[PDB]
């Protein structure tokens, strides 16, 4: 029945049943009802066809018999553009309720009591340390005492930096239906029987509306405000959760006092709106809106509470809050007569209120009218301004008494207010080193002093640094502009505009020089902006990498600079975009050896640095991958201040449930904290050596694929949905669809290439290597946290998909480049086992290879539909027998969507 | 109330309070209805005083202040000697208590469900590997196919040698008593209706009261025999149950991994043997008529046992339906005093006929041995008894097939086949002993032989000439003993001895073990004298190698006996070679013997190769072996590369017998363990080492043993020390050469202070880390990656868990001469900087952080045992001082030393379990 449904899922996940293990169970009460909601929306038939496609799919996971996945194929290109649309609908709704399953499945996961204290027991969220055990390491093996621990995590900054995601920003409305099929799951499982049929139905009811929520792209506007949506379901009620876990915690190391309520332990920001690198979308005024909306949001979800606060402080019992009382003595939910003044913290929360509307109102008059008359003093301009009050009421109810009290709502809220401010996301702005030469250039032509863009790197600094001190402005009315230079000059008019709480970074993409840092810095000036954003490089290719030390050497080396940045700096290093020039191997030994350089050159010069993370680390898979990540960064590369990506395909599984969101938060701060007392150990010099020598090869291999193969380039177009995804050559290609067309294709070429070469290479030159890197994956956690992540990418692996996909597209004469890939994989795949030290894919973590492998069987469904979907938008002469339409003006690039998104889905971070 | 009694012991066992962890629950209950006993039996006065001393002993132990020790000592001297016995037997009987409970811990502790695979793992009961897993290891990680893993288990043999507990092995009645308490304790937290609980609770109280006031302590230490028959009782209690419980989890095993066949009933997978009697090693009361007698009480206890359960295998073979193989032999039958079957079974019961007949033999069989053992003989014939293990299997296979045969295997496959399996591993008797003498005392045998034939004194002869002229009589046309040979008493012993080997049945025994065995000579001697007794089936020769230099020349007399084409011959392509821990460690220190066993081991098995003999390491007491539970798991894993083979023969010391056979799953446990990790290393050696590890390793061992013989052997005070800081003299009822191993562990293990398990690896470390910085990191290395380097220092870290430097002081300062006491302080220095070596070398902060729940189990007796040891010191100063007096207190018992200190000494032993 269910128990047929249940059996056929665990022929692909077979063992050990134990009793916190449900997921396959919660899979098949999910598959179960949704085959009814399928039947009685779209008949039988359908029924019947998809779970044919499922059942044939599964076989061929099972037995990898390629005879199964051409009759999923038949199957498929037969089916009509109308059927196809519902299958592809119909499975990518599929995974989506496996990944609500498998979250409920790790947030009720059973912890494990006695930890083996070896550093691997961070990479999993059964065996990783608390907060608490962190401290207790802290304290008893590092020798810390409480008060130093405390002390650091006083000073502590963490600062998440949310991302657009890659495929599709789950709205707000579905984002919600999720969380309640997930609920109505947990709650069966907690029960009379009456009880059981009515959560029963409300699940079937809740699958059916998720189903229907299937309705051209959307603006960035709506990207960010979708993008945000993780506040109100998880992150807004977790950082007071997890602060007040942070103040149990230090009680039970014998601190005798809760974390301030102001210390910034936690921040969180967003590139939504903000990036606009290579993307001239993202323009001034998408810049300015999402800084309303950010502003518009806070100040409403402040609001939106404060009446609840204002209920639960009924007290009448200090003179300084009387006094304010006094002095201040409609259209609302609650409070709608004006408040008596025997209820004192009311009267000063009832001001808190009508503040907050009137911040609210503001910033959405300003969004939808253009401007707003109303004036500063009935707002908030300032997060100390909306402190000030609720500290007062805070210090009142101690002076009279109720310190307990106060350390409950109130407490919490002043948390959110000191964590959220008045814009509960910084906006980082991105924009291309070649944009501001080009502004530059117009500038240096106008004025008939030459071309910035022919001058030298030193004669750039010079002039710089000279206008930098200029005492008349550079840019006067009759500058010549093209669409592009007004862009990005319009970008620093509304960052002299808006407020600056409203933003963090101006992150320089493609830097490479000391010029590219100061070229920002003047822009800033000439608009006057009273706070500049700090300025922040990435520097992405191998060969930028290699010259950043002598950039900051310099930079660092200039008075007008150092005076600037007043101690501090940050600078980001892009996984993805490194690994895309150099293949993933030496980018990631590249990486490591950067961050150390400059953490030193730092040091030398008495300058603090932030190395921010972006996209396609270790330590943006989320979970506890993310933590024993963290504690692999190089030795003082963190500092007490970390800044990290979270993409935006990972944000669900990082935030979307509430135990995960808390441990998320809780990871986050505990590795932050233990790194910089507790570095992993530094790397034998053997160590050193073989790395550079297998970076040296791993490159030459990855290069010699996917920049000297003349026809690679064709063959990517055709092998993968590159083009189609867009709706030079490789060195013009961004690292996100770089990473996703192969990820499309179960083939990941990114993330492996050049690794096997490394390894042959290693291995060959002399048998002894095979040893150390065996040792290197045991003892050293960069190396371990390195091939983890590759390994976890294999197992969402299949080359027969890639196979098909070379039948139905690739040209004959190119199908056999496409089979020496697919060898290079098997022998890459094969060398990282035997440096693993496993048989199998994930045997060091077979829970997350559970829930890969029940996601399969959906993927490749929506793989072999991809796949001749492709092949008929690309060759209208391509046809087949249709069966008659199955189901009870829609086209083949809906069908394509779908499935992208879908396999997206299900594929989640990779690299 | 009880609440504030488990408040008090978490005091010294705090933290992960978790719902299967209920020792400290079990510990508060039992200890709480002991004092209400005590009140009951001796009054409220002398329960408070217990509590006193329990509480002041607590405290002690928390926090360490020493001003809680003088309050317990104070408490402690006052007491007269009656009060003070009550005292001594109380907390004695907590630490049994104590024991009881941790046992019933481990039984129920939860098992992890996903293991790292490390080796690590087999250390720990709860991460160890359990057959099924082991089979699963080997075909999946080392390629076996299920059929060659089924194979090897079909070839393999795991011998257990059971030896004397040293310091007083238990009665049957009170072994009994202790189980019960134990299953009150158990059953109380099954479910529970009020009345039940209520039922149990008196249960319970009633038990503990059972077993403590068993507690005579008579005059007459007890006999050998009688040593033997206590040493047995485990057999009734768990093994003979417990030995086909674990091959039908074997067969299951099986199952699931594809075999689908049960493990063969006769493969002799299990065998259990004995020392008990047998041992007559320094021990002049082990006489020939002693061995005589156990081995026909191992024969009367077996064939008693089979006798006694035969009657309900008859009730359950009610079947009529038999193929005409049986149904022609229980015709025979039917033609040619008891509980159950008293009238002429019928012949529609086929197989109650026959097992009717194998019933009156096994009766006659129990029967001649208890005449031969009270009158000197019967006039019993061979004919009517089992003489040999097959007569007593082939009736039984009858019965087996018949049921095959008419569609019945299933049924079979029941209480038949558990049957068989016991027939198959403990035969006519139970254990199979083993003989040990002293080299020396051959050589007096054959000294005074020469003596008397006018040929020369075998004692002065050269060792080639002793070879000579042992293979020539070897092949000799004459017997050597003449009537008129004469004979002191100690040469008459040796020669009787084999008279009694020549007498018996074969299937009584084992091996002959050379206790001091230093050549090719030493082994030729007893297999002349065997010769001489024309010994149907001789026994094999075992040498028992002992101190470093023995061990250095064992190769070299190896190669020499499989180099002498009669000992070939004789050998038939096995020997067995004994190596004791315990031995060695005595004459070089525990680390040398450590590595040096390790090395002689390697070097044993590459002359074995070479001359295509199989050989089988004997494991005396004393090893990582002998550690029971999950550490003697990795402790066999650990083995040198082909030092098991297929055959494993190791000591269950007497201290470990309780833990490792006393609870039936902890029984299970323990077969399974010697089972799985003999199968598992033959297929999958641990790493050898690395040759710097090697080269450390010899290095450190010179500096060990200059250490430890610099102390032992060369400090002229040493011995004196030795007699006044350690109960050594008090405990009998040339210097430390000649002190045997069990007292010399024995003797620092009373002081709590166990020099002779540490010392030496304090200069072993500190030499190679100030020789290197570097070699800190080796030898961390090897703690994580080498099984054998980990599992010695484990078993120093086990030890300094239940030291205590703080006793040693006290013995030291009222005992030892004030010019003396210096030297004393000076090696609590050196177990101070031992200690923190090895924990700088294992990654720990506190003694066993990777052990938790075996340091809660120490942790819980230690309060009981410091009582003890408190009460041993002043009892001691009594003994030894009659110039120091006391003001004792009014008699607090309600209704002399040397007795005190008795009960003393054996809490402590029991509370201590093994060490060194
Ligand atoms: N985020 C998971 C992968 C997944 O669930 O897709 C990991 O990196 O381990
Ligand atoms: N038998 C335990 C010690 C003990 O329980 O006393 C061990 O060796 O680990």
């Amino acid at each position: 029945k269910l128990a047929s449904i249940d059996a056929q899922l665990r022929l692909l996940v077979p063992g050990k049943v134990s009793e916190d293990d449900k997921l396959v169970e919660y899979d098949a009460l999910l598959l179960d009802k949704f085959l009814d909601i399928l039947q009685d929306l779209h008949g039988e038939d359908l029924k019947e066809a998809v779970q044919q496609c499922y059942e044939l799919s599964a076989e061929y996971e099972g037995k990898h018999d390629p005879k199964k996945l051409e009759e999923l194929g038949s199957l498929l290109t037969s089916l009509d553009t109308g059927d196809s649309i519902v299958i592809a609908k119909a499975f990518s709704h599929m995974l989506n309720l496996a990944n609500l399953a498998e979250e409920l499945q790790i947030a009720y996961r059973r912890r494990i009591k006695l930890k083996s204290g070896d550093f691997a027991d961070e990479a999993n969220a059964t065996t990783e340390s608390d907060i608490e055990e962190t401290f207790k390491r802290l304290v008893h093996k590092l020798n810390k005492s409480p008060e130093e621990v405390f002390d650091a995590l006083k000073n502590q900054t963490v600062e998440l930096v949310l991302t657009a995601h890659p495929t599709q920003s789950v709205r707000r409305s579905l984002l919600q239906k999720h969380g309640r099929i997930r609920n109505c799951l947990a709650q069966l499982y907690a029960i009379t029987p009456d009880d059981k049929q009515e959560l029963d139905e409300a699940l079937h009811r809740e699958i059916q509306a998720a189903f229907r929520t299937d309705e051209t792209p959307p603006t960035p506007q709506d990207e960010m405000r979708a993008g945000m949506s993780y506040f109100h379901e998880t992150i807004w009620k977790g950082v007071p959760k997890f602060l007040r876990r942070v103040d149990t915690a230090l009680k039970n190391i014998g601190i005798n006092e809760r974390f301030p309520y102001n210390a910034p332990l936690i921040q969180f920001s967003s590139w939504m709106g903000g990036d606009r690198d290579g993307n001239p979308r993202v323009t001034p005024e998408v810049t300015r809106d999402v800084c309303l909306l950010a502003r518009m949001m806070t100040s409403n979800m402040y609001f939106s509470q404060i009446e609840d606060l204002m209920i639960e402080m009924s007290m009448w019992r200090n003179s300084e809050l009387r006094v304010r009382a006094e002095e201040l003595y409609k259209h609302y939910i609650e409070f709608w007569k004006r408040i008596p003044p025997n209820q004192p913290y009311r009267v000063i929360l009832g001001d808190v209120r009508d503040k907050l509307y009137n911040t609210r109102e503001r910033s959405r008059h300003l969004l939808v009218d253009g401007k707003s008359d109303i004036p500063d003093e009935a707002v908030y301009t300032n997060v100390e301004q909306l402190l000030e009050p609720l500290e007062l009421c805070y210090r009142s109810l101690c002076d009279c008494g109720d310190h307990v009290i106060a350390d409950g709502s109130l407490l919490d809220f002043l948390r959110q207010v000191s964590t959220f401010g008045l814009s509960l996301v910084k906006l980082d702005i991105r924009q291309e080193s070649d944009r501001h030469t080009e502004v530059l250039d117009a500038i240096t032509q106008h004025l008939g002093i030459g071309s910035y863009r022919e001058w030298s790197e030193e004669k750039r600094q010079e002039w710089l640094l000279a206008e930098l001190s200029g005492k008349r402005p550079l840019i006067g009315p009759d500058l010549p502009k093209t669409e592009e230079v007004k862009d990005c000059l319009d970008t620093f008019k509304v960052l002299a505009e808006l407020p600056s709480d409203c933003f963090g970074a101006y992150i320089i993409s493609m830097a490479t020089s000391t010029s590219d840092v100061l070229a920002v810095e003047l822009l800033q000036r000439e608009y006057h902006i009273k706070h500049p954003l700090r300025v922040v490089p990435l520097f992405e290719k191998l060969a930028d990498l290699e010259a950043a030390p002598a950039a900051m050497t310099r930079l660092f080396s200039m008075d007008w600079y150092r005076n600037r940045i007043d101690g501090k700096q940050e600078v980001m290093i892009g996984y993805s975009d490194s690994g895309k020039d150099a293949g993933r191997f030496s980018a990631a030994w590249q990486l490591y050896k950067t961050q150390e350089q400059i953490v030193k050159i730092a040091k030398e010069f008495g300058v603090k640095l932030v190395i921010f993370h972006g996209r396609g680390g270790t330590v943006g898979r989320g979970g506890g991958p993310t933590h024993l990540a963290l504690l692999s960064q190089p030795p003082d590369t963190i500092n007490g201040s970390l800044r990290v990506t979270v993409q935006g395909e990972v944000i669900e599984q990082s935030f979307g449930e509430e135990h995960l969101c808390f441990r998320t938060l809780q990871r986050f701060c505990a590795a932050t904290l233990e790194h910089g007392m507790n570095p992993p150990i530094s790397p034998r010099p053997e160590w050193r050596e073989l790395m550079d020598q297998m970076a040296v090869v791993a490159t030459e291999e990855y290069r010699s694929v996917v920049f000297k193969e003349p026809r690679f380039v064709e063959y990517f177009r055709l092998a993968t949905p590159e083009l189609e995804f867009g709706r030079g050559g490789i060195e013009s290609l961004r690292a996100i669809p770089w990473i996703f067309s192969w990820t499309q294709t179960r083939f990941h070429l990114p993330v492996w290439l050049g690794f096997g070469a490394a390894f042959k290479h290693a291995i060959q030159k002399d048998s002894k290597n095979l040893q150390m890197l065996q040792e290197m994956y045991k003892t050293w956690p960069f190396f371990r946290v390195t091939i983890d992540l590759v390994e976890m990418v294999f197992a969402k692996g299949n080359p027969g998909i890639a196979a098909l996909n070379d039948k139905l597209l690739v040209s004959e004469d190119l199908r056999p480049f496409g089979e020496s890939l697919r060898a290079n994989y098997e022998e890459t795949k094969n060398y990282l086992l035997k440096i693993a030290g496993h048989k199998d894919l994930l045997e060091g973590d077979p829970y997350l290879k559970q829930g890969i492998r029940l996601r399969d069987p959906y993927i490749t469904t929506l793989n072999v539909c991809q796949a001749y979907t492709l092949k008929r938008i690309r060759d209208p002469n391509y046809h087949v027998t249709l069966r008659p339409h199955i189901s009870k003006a829609p086209g083949l690039e809906d069908t394509l969507i779908l499935t992208m998104k879908g396999i997206a889905a299900g594929m989640q971070n990779t690299g």
